[PDB]
Order: C-alpha cells, then sequence, then structure tokens
C-alpha cells in the first residue's frame, strides 16, 4: 500500500471493500499460469509486443555523446504504452467476472486504450471525460465511439482528469460487483499504482533484454516522460536494482517552472492527499490543489504517482523538467532526423535525452521510452 | 521483365537507361549479404518487423465459420504495409549512391511512407502532388513537412504530378531514385515492390504454422494496385492448396460505373509503362476511378495480378463501398481494431467466405493498415 512515506488508500469506507477484492484478486491473478498465457498471448498477437529498441544513428551522430536508443512504445497498437495496462485490467476484470469497464481520460488515449480492450473481450466501455477535455480531443471521443464506448462528461469542478477521476470513483462504489475502475497511470488508491506498475513493467523487461543483446552491457541512463508516472515505472522498474543505471524522469515544465503554468509536481508541488493517494501535488499558498498545464495533454496532470514520489525521496530517480518549446524543437528534430513522429508526452524525454546525451561519452548509453506516436498531436503543433 | 503476358518497360528511350541502371543495382544487391542485413535491421528495430499473427477470436465465433486470422500490417511503423517497400527501395537508393528520393501520391499515405524512410537514410526527398490533392489531405502535407520532405505542388491530380516526377528523374537518375508504391509501373519496379513486400507471407507463414499446425485454406488481401496482396501471396503461390483471393473496390457498384475494380471489369491496354488491365471507356480511353477507400482508387492493377487471374492461381472479388464501411465498424466494434477502409474490403470479403466454409478451415486476411487516416471519411458517412 506504501511507497516509503507515500501511497495509501485515502478513500470512504464505501470503496475500501471495492479494493479489498481488486487485492486479493490481482494477489491470485498476478503469478496465475492462465492469466500470464492469455495477458502474454494479448501482448503479443494483438498488441504486436515485443517493441524495439530502436538505435538513432542520426541524433546520436548529429549530438556526438552518447548512443540514444528508443525504446518504440509507439508501435505497440492503439499507439500508445496504455495498451498494456488496458489489456492487463481488462483480463483480470473479465477473470474477476465483471461485464463493464469504466475509465477516466483527458488527453483521451486511456479512453481509446479501454475502448479497444474492451471491445477484444466484448466487456461495456464508460468513459469518464472532463468537459473540458472532450471538446480538446473530438478525435480520440470519435475513435472511442467507433470502438463502442460511451463518452459520460464530468460538468464537475475544473471539468478535467481530476473531477474526471472522482465522478468515475463515485459510479465504481455503486457498480463493483459487476465493473472494474480501469485507471490509466500509477496513481489512486492501493492497489492502483502497484497493478499499473507491474503491467507497465513489461517495457524495461524488453529494454534490459534488448540492450544487453544489442550493445553487451546495461544502459549508462534512462529517459522517460512523467504525467501520472506509468510509462516511467513500466521502464524505470526492472533497472531499479541495477544501483549505476541512473533513472531520469522529464515532467511538463510548461511555459516555465517559475511561469506557475506547468504539471511538474516532483520539483515544485507539495506532499499531500487527492485522488486517494500520498503523493507531490501542484498547491497554491492555500493548499489547495492548483490547475496544472502542459502543451502534451498526457503530462497535464497536478500529481504524480507515489512510487515516484519514494524513488525522488531515496535519490534513486533524478526528476527534471523540459518546457512546451523544448519538446516541440525535439518533435520537429525527432520526425526530420529518424522518420519518427513521437507523441508530445514522448518528446519531453528525447529533448531532456538530447540535452544529457551532448555532455556524455560516445561509448555511453541512454535509453529513452518513447511512449507513443505524435499522429493524435499533430493538429496542435501545427497551431503552434 | 514479364508475367506471362503482363508487364514489360513501356517506356519513352530517355527513362530505359535509367530502369535498366535500376535492373543491375537491384541484381547487385537483393542477395548481397550487407544489403539484406542492413534492410532486416531497420524492418526489425525501425518499422517493428515481424508483425503479429491475430486470430480474432470473437469476429470468427460470430461468424460461426471459418478461423479468421489477421496479418497486422497495421502495426508497422507508419501504420501500413507501404514502409516495407518504402525501406527497401530508400536503402537501394543510398547503396548506388542516390543522395535523393522523389515520388507521387494523391491520398498521401506513399508520401509519407517515403518522407519517413528518407528521413531514417538522410537523403532528401521530393514528393510531388496536385494542388487538389494538397488541399484535401492537409495533413499528410504537414507530416511530409515535419519528416523534413520538399512537397512540390503542381488538372492538378496524380497524373500531373507522375508527369512532373517522370520529367525529374530523366534528369536527376545520376543522383536521384524514383520510389514507386504499388507492383505498378514498368520493370524492374513491379518485380522490386513484390520482394520487399514478400517478407509479410514468409512471417505469415511460419506464424500460421506455429498457431494451427497447417497452411491456410485462404488468403484474403485488398488490391488497389496489388503491392500487399503479393507481399503475402508471393511465398504461397507454390503451395497449390493454399487459395489466393484479392479484394478491388466496388465503389457505389461493379455496374454503377463508380468503381476500382481492374480485373473484374478492366481490358487490357499500355499505361503508366506497363502491359496489364486497365479501366478504359468505349473509345479505351482509361477511365476514372471510384473507391471510398483511396488506397484502393487505381485505374489500372499491378501485372502479376493479371498473370494470376490468367493461370486462375488467384480468384479477384469487388467489395462495395457500403459493405466495406459496414467492415470497418464490425471489425472496430468486435476486436478493438480499427482498419484502413482499404483493408476493411479483406475484412468484408473474409466475413462471407469463412460463413461459406467449415469450423475447422483458416482463412488469413491481410489487414493492409489502421484506419486512423479514414476517420474524417467514415464521419461524413
Ligand atoms: C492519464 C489517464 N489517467 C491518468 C491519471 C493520472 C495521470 C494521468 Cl497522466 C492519467
Ligand atoms: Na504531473
Ligand atoms: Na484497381
Amino acid at each position: 500500500m506504501w511507497f516509503g512515506e507515500f501511497g495509501g488508500q485515502y478513500v470512504p469506507e464505501t470503496l475500501v471493500g471495492p479494493l479489498k477484492e481488486l487485492e486479493k484478486a490481482y494477489k491470485r491473478f498476478k503469478d496465475d499460469e492462465e492469466f500470464n498465457r492469455q495477458l502474454n498471448y494479448y501482448l503479443k498477437t494483438w498488441a504486436g509486443r515485443p517493441t524495439p529498441l530502436y538505435y538513432a544513428k542520426r541524433l546520436t551522430e548529429k549530438i556526438g555523446g552518447a548512443k540514444v536508443y528508443l525504446k518504440r512504445e509507439d508501435l505497440v497498437h492503439g499507439g500508445a504504452h496504455k495498451t498494456n495496462n488496458a489489456i492487463g485490467q481488462a483480463l483480470l476484470a473479465k477473470l474477476m467476472g465483471k461485464t463493464r469497464l469504466i475509465a477516466e481520460t483527458g488527453a483521451g488515449q486511456h479512453g481509446v486504450a479501454t475502448a479497444m480492450a474492451g471491445a477484444l473481450l466484448g466487456m461495456k466501455v464508460d468513459i469518464y471525460m472532463g468537459a473540458e477535455d472532450v471538446e480538446r480531443q473530438k478525435m480520440n471521443v470519435f475513435r472511442m465511439k467507433l470502438l463502442g464506448a460511451n463518452v459520460i462528461p464530468v460538468n464537475s469542478g475544473s471539468r478535467t482528469l481530476k473531477d474526471a477521476i472522482n465522478e468515475a470513483l463515485r459510479d465504481w462504489v455503486a457498480t463493483f460487483e459487476y465493473t472494474h475502475y480501469l485507471i490509466g497511470s500509477v496513481v489512486g488508491p492501493h492497489p492502483y499504482p502497484t497493478i499499473v506498475r507491474d503491467f507497465q513493467s513489461v517495457i524495461g523487461r524488453e529494454a534490459k533484454a534488448q540492450i544487453l543483446e544489442a550493445e553487451g552491457q546495461l544502459p549508462d541512463v534512462i529517459v522517460a516522460c512523467v504525467g501520472g508516472g506509468s510509462n516511467a515505472m513500466g521502464i524505470f522498474y526492472p533497472f531499479v536494482n541495477d544501483k549505476k543505471v541512473k533513472l531520469v524522469g522529464v515532467e511538463a515544465g510548461g511555459k516555465g517552472l517559475e511561469s506557475g503554468k506547468h504539471s511538474a509536481s516532483l520539483n515544485a508541488g507539495q506532499v499531500g492527499v487527492s485522488e486517494g493517494m500520498l503523493s507531490y501535488f501542484l498547491q497554491d499558498e492555500e493548499g489547495q490543489i492548483k490547475p496544472s498545464h502542459s502543451i502534451a495533454p498526457g503530462l497535464d496532470y497536478p500529481g504524480v504517482g507515489p512510487e515516484h514520489a519514494y524513488l525522488k525521496k531515496i535519490q534513486r530517480a533524478e526528476y527534471v523538467a523540459v518546457t512546451d518549446e523544448e519538446a516541440l524543437k525535439a518533435f520537429h528534430e525527432l520526425s526530420r532526423t529518424e522518420g519518427i513522429i513521437p507523441a508530445l508526452e514522448s518528446a519531453h524525454a528525447v529533448a531532456y535525452a538530447m540535452k544529457l546525451a551532448k555532455e556524455m561519452s560516445r561509448d555511453e548509453i541512454i535509453i529513452v521510452n518513447l511512449s507513443g506516436r505524435g499522429d493524435k498531436d499533430l493538429d496542435i503543433v501545427l497551431k503552434a
């Protein structure tokens, strides 16, 4: 339940039971030969795992320092790492005997991932989306409708991801008998942060095998973008006990850390309770959760996963920020140099890895998690 | 050069030299250790090959008939099989000492695939695109711009761009490679493109043997020019028991005069440097084609598919625009795969054939692309 001083189950007594059952179900199926066979089969034949580890020779040679490798989560079915978790929790829910999936979404990528997995396994999908996010993401809303999922708009509060998350929890209390709440990051009450991380750990496990095969050694640095922290925990977790491997999470620096217009929870936030967890949250002087900003909608969350809060306190992972402008330059650079259009979320990771590569030895190795493809982001890259 | 009676290099003397020098280079590299090592490395680490072979169990049991496997070219980098051919020709170009790639596109897809492959290999990419095609497909124009390609605006259709690109190549062939996005045109393009897409059928073979212990009874692929169909078909061509079915665009209807089916209702002729079936009027001028799927909207068809209809090795059917849209929606709701409207044609015909077959039998449908590109078109309907 706890990652050092961070995490927990900060929920009403109505949710304690549901989460008890979820936890008992996960303990059972986590190691069940049939669950893991099914999960592995769907990840291989349906998602297209294992994703490749691509050596960006031209980017590497242009910067003239560290070998830059890209973990290509952009190539997974749906175009984002979110599919790995979406499949895992939908299979669990199915085996738990649930018939309906509910999910929060802000970017819409978790909504699409939940809708695909719900369509794959023949479950009803209800996507609680902030009313502001629905109008922001008209195309992703259409994809979800084509996949057979209903977008239920959340009109409460900031009408964003925070509000969508709590509306969904209020439904789950009523519906938990026949419904699994499918959380799309390493956030929320226990056991969600552990489950989401366990289902994203496949990224790191592949990437470790692939970098040992390609270079015959572990990476010097692993760089991943952090919204809630699922793709980052995914690639980090298997290297956590490899002490020489440096872990760097890149949060949304937005319009600048000094601007107040960002999502860098771990850089600028204060320890607090929201969405049923004890973690770093952007807070005003009064102590209320402040609004977040990122050009990358997937990094636009005021909070961060508790396990990242733990990794920051023990100083196992360093957390940095990249601005909207640095991310945009990286979006263009990776496109022109490697013919790969990265998600704006992922372009944060690429932006920091490029600055870090320049300062580093030619023999040294950076793995960047390329969390998604940028097809969904072309309109906003156009506007800028 | 020849696929029985069909094929050839039916081009002006100015293009004969370039095509002969390309032909000599392909011979050199097609079996070279280093070329194939470099190509396989890019297809593996950049493109994400091999793509999976997916059993659509919910679709299969819903039909009640044969097992429906989907070959998932939707999951290759760029979201279409076209990447396999783009990498192949682009790397060949680089090893030939070419510094520039040029291509033509209307739909935009082949433009993007060339831009991606060009960027990967650090070669200049000039895409010729008709001003009328540009305005319709503004997002693919940005995509190419992002990928560092120079989109050169040109009835402002595909034709006027092809002629502009053939005038470019005649001059620039010394440092430039013309990248062709289907098994069409003069020799050696129809052979080269099929060879670079054949990887689909070799993967699909090993994968279906691992899965079901036996080769498929039928293989179903959509057919515009016929690269994705040739890619999955070709390795299985010698396996006599394996039936091959290409699906063309039945459009508004095969009798409606708004289709793109060349192998059904087309007459043998010489256009675009090749001897193959084309959609022709009474006068025998090439008629315009219509398909809701932009990739299937080609007046003609590749010569090797003409050869396969002639020796009756491959049956060639059309599916209506309406049937393909029902297939697009069905596969999305049933298997949570949003297919390309191109691919949906193959899926639409696969759903008919399955019901009229035994539950023990196997259909492999080539899912040629993902339907992210075709969302604005499906919204219209
Ligand atoms: Na954050
Ligand atoms: Na045709």
